[PDB]
């Protein structure tokens, strides 16, 4: 069995082994990768997103969000205070004002004590979820915006054409802006390029341990779990690694530069933080071993979670026992 303690692996593709986005996938879990629940790929140096980021400042984030923190330090959740828009410009200078700059720190783990100490008595502002693309159109490898379409792999492997369309995402970060825990829609795989700035820490769970995430977040959170079965689909709830280790919760971390790529595989629990101003992009992609996943991947029916559209057709075909109490939790 490859990568057997599921640690997170790094992979230095060439130029030649980065033209079959699909194929490089498969090799990366023939060797294991995917047990860690999330991997690092580090480009070929031929290879380029674009030419520059000078011209990126008049992109617009409609609905800035400051994220608001309840708990205790290592355990707590944050909601989402819709702010007034701002363009890319002036949210880079914000980013680097005095209130919200990086502070001083000695090294990569230096701040991350800093973050887990401080975090819950700040209010980072972030902007998420914006459908677009950094990607050159004539950038041919990698490019988050010319991938496969999730909607015809499930056509590919079931035989079902399905409505729904499938796009890339922009992040516009801050120090201290959370990721909280969570799976991707319908335990999806995910694919993150940090375009530039500073850098990104992830946490993640083993795909095959996810379930003792799980029933560690609903003790710790037990309103939260008494009011939804599935309530990490909401995206809320933090859990430091102190605690995770105190709490025998296996799970394994590392740091996203700039230039790089990371890979979530399904069922990989994850979380993190930006440590100062940055753009990543993002998108959820299927390979034919995701089929299993969302077949029983669980779902948040109470309400809060609110999904893109596409997800529709995934419950609809994936699980149709399911879809019925699911619709209603959308309407
Ligand atoms: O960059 C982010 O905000 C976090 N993105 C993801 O969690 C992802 O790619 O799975
Ligand atoms: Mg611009
Ligand atoms: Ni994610
Ligand atoms: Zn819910």
């Amino acid at each position: 069995a490859q990568n057997p303690n599921c640690n997170i692996m790094i992979f230095h593709p060439t130029k030649e082994e980065f033209n079959d986005f699909d194929k490089y996938i498969a090799y990366m879990e023939s060797q294991g990768a995917h047990r860690a629940g999330l991997a690092k790929i580090i480009p070929p140096k031929e290879w380029k997103a674009r030419e520059t980021y000078d011209n990126i400042s008049e992109i617009l984030i409609a609905t800035p969000l400051q994220q608001v923190a309840s708990g205790r330090a290592g355990v707590f959740t944050q909601y989402h205070k819709k702010k007034k828009a701002m363009t890319v410009g002036e949210y880079r200078h914000l980013a680097n004002s005095k209130k919200y700059q990086t502070p001083p720190h000695q090294n990569f783990e230096d701040l991350e004590r800093k973050y887990w100490k401080n975090r819950i008595y700040n209010s980072p502002i972030y902007g998420a979820d914006i459908s677009g693309s950094l990607f050159d159109e004539n950038t041919k490898q990698w490019n988050l915006g010319h991938l496969g379409t999730i909607q015809d792999l499930l056509e590919k492997e079931c035989g079902v054409v399905i409505e729904g369309v499938n796009t890339p995402y922009l992040y516009f970060g801050m120090w201290k802006t959370t990721f909280a825990w969570h799976t991707e829609d319908m335990d999806l795989y995910s694919i993150n390029y940090l375009h530039l700035g500073e850098p990104k820490t992830w946490y993640v769970v083993p795909p095959e341990h996810g379930q003792r995430l799980e029933r560690l977040a609903r003790e710790l959170f037990p309103g939260s779990s008494r009011g939804c079965g599935a309530f990490l689909r909401h995206k809320v709830a933090l859990i430091s690694p102190t605690v995770l280790k105190e709490n025998g919760i296996p799970f394994n971390r590392i740091t996203q530069e700039a230039g790089e790529f990371m890979v979530t595989f399904p069922y990989g629990y994850h979380a993190g933080f930006n440590h100062g101003f940055n753009c990543a992009e993002a998108i959820n992609f299927a390979t034919p071993r995701w089929i299993d996943y969302g077949k029983m991947a669980s779902q948040c029916s109470c309400g809060e979670a609110r999904v893109t559209f596409s997800m529709d057709a995934f419950v609809r075909i994936l699980q149709p026992e399911r879809y019925d109490l699911w619709k209603r939790g959308q309407d």
